[PDB]
């Protein structure tokens, strides 16, 4: 029993090469793709998205591989869940959709789909907006004992498989609940909706999403790393005027040496920005996007 | 039905305030305590103890909290599975069979237990050997993208309970042997005799003993650092002679150059690879029996 958590959203299946993205699309106006991240779906905007569809077309996609997009077969590289191959995947997708250039907000894996299509292919966005993310190699660069700590499952999921694999198939149910709630202000479950954290935990109930989930963070620990590395060593800029907003549980000085045009501002929340602190987050987005 | 791998050696049920450490007891001569680390038990040394028990007395523990030694309750801090803590119950243990100057030798977690005992206590130890393991303060470090994810399980086990030890029940034998799989030089299971498997493999079995494995990472993770950190801030190194062994396909040579790290951490250390994976004592026995042979006689 999933609710829709988009009224008045259409549900568009957008036919890429590499397999459907799944999108609820709403509103008029010019077009502004939504991405979320680990471990959730596109329904974690549901709280902003509508204030978004007052004057965006609102794509609030599944990334490729997650929620009900279609899972690409993977590779050794993990090349379809490189992150710079879901940018080329949904700038398919938005093809599809007579989009080629949009505005484009990202969280958390879909921040970093976000900030890898600013890089590579920076003609098709207006504006980009970032949701509590650093750069995939500043997580590598400034990995220390405390960063090792927090973002454990960086490395975790990054094993070979099938480790994360079997160990998340453990408890999926209780691994995809306490990241949720490990990385929000109050620590529990309580900023989300429970009909969201049920589209989260049915996702996460897949072995074959979650093995997609690990073939992101395998992506995040290998070749999203080396693209990164690339962009950093050819002082490579994102163009596209950005803004980065993070969860106050320093991001602006970090995206500034990636990005020539970035505006930032702490929210008052933890990871999940949309949905611990949906009213400030979707009003520095309209603002920004405006 | 689980195999007994000390044949002669007697068993030590050996009463502690923290618990009872369990011992397999063989040979005479000077004492020689052997402790293992993650994820096995005294068992793992089966195969150089015998070699060992014809010079020392070994003494082949559980490391408090593992095997068939008893489990105190952790707390916040971790503490009876910090280092210090066990080297204090080890000490302990020791006296109660009159041993107030004895030879160590400690695998991994062990080895852990057995610098931090040399740090704290170096008059407890006539010599020290080291198998496999650079300072818990080098590991964390040394923690970058690299060597986190090559011993991702430093901060994977070290998450709040009960994280891993949830993930860690869905399929317990899949993970200790995923575990010694993949630290050994073939990455497969054939350098072990299948009897100290199904020792690991039971043991591990246990969600207390797992949760106990947690807690020494998690204590690895804080206050085991923070311990090895005032040290090494301090300048504090280990005054006994020590012998530190690693192998050339092991964690320890993963994250620097073994001897050089020592060296800042012991005043007196000698070094020699063993060509091996991680579990010097099973992967090379013939080598690491010989080297302690000859660096604690
Ligand atoms: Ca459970």
């Amino acid at each position: 029993d999933l609710a829709d958590l988009f009224p008045g959203f259409g549900s568009e299946w957008i036919n890429t090469s590499s397999g459907r993205i799944f999108a609820r699309v709403g509103g008029d106006g010019p077009p502004l793709l939504l991405l979320h991240g680990f471990p959730q779906t596109h329904v974690m905007w549901h709280r902003v998205a509508p204030k978004l569809a007052e004057r965006f077309k609102v794509i609030v996609a599944d990334l490729p591989g997650y929620g009900w997009s279609d899972m690409p077969e993977s590779d050794e590289q993990h090349t379809p869940y490189t992150k710079r191959a879901m940018a080329k995947q949904l700038i398919e997708a938005m093809e599809q959709l007579g989009h080629v250039h949009f505005a484009l907000a990202g969280h958390d894996r879909g921040a970093r789909v976000s900030y890898r299509l600013a890089l590579d292919s920076p003609g098709r966005l207006s504006k980009l907006a970032v949701l509590d993310i650093l750069p995939t190699y500043e997580y590598w660069q400034r990995m220390n004992r405390a960063y090792a700590l927090k973002i454990y499952h960086w490395s975790f999921l990054a094993q070979p498989a099938p480790l994360p694999e079997n160990l998340l198939g453990g408890d999926p149910d209780f691994y995809v609940k306490a990241k949720l709630a490990s990385w929000t202000r109050a620590g529990d479950l309580s900023a989300f909706d429970p009909r969201a954290v049920e589209h989260y935990r049915i996702a996460f109930a897949d072995p074959m999403r979650r093995h997609v989930m690990c073939e992101d963070y395998r992506a995040g620990a290998y070749a999203d790393f080396e693209h990164d590395k690339i962009d950093v060593e050819a002082g490579n800029k994102i163009p596209v005027p950005m803004l980065a907003l993070w969860g106050a549980s320093t991001p602006l000085d970090v995206w500034r040496k990636w990005a020539s045009d970035v505006q930032g501002a702490p929210i008052e929340s933890g990871h999940f920005l949309p949905e611990e602190a949906p009213d400030q987050t979707a009003e520095a987005l309209v603002r920004f996007f405006s």
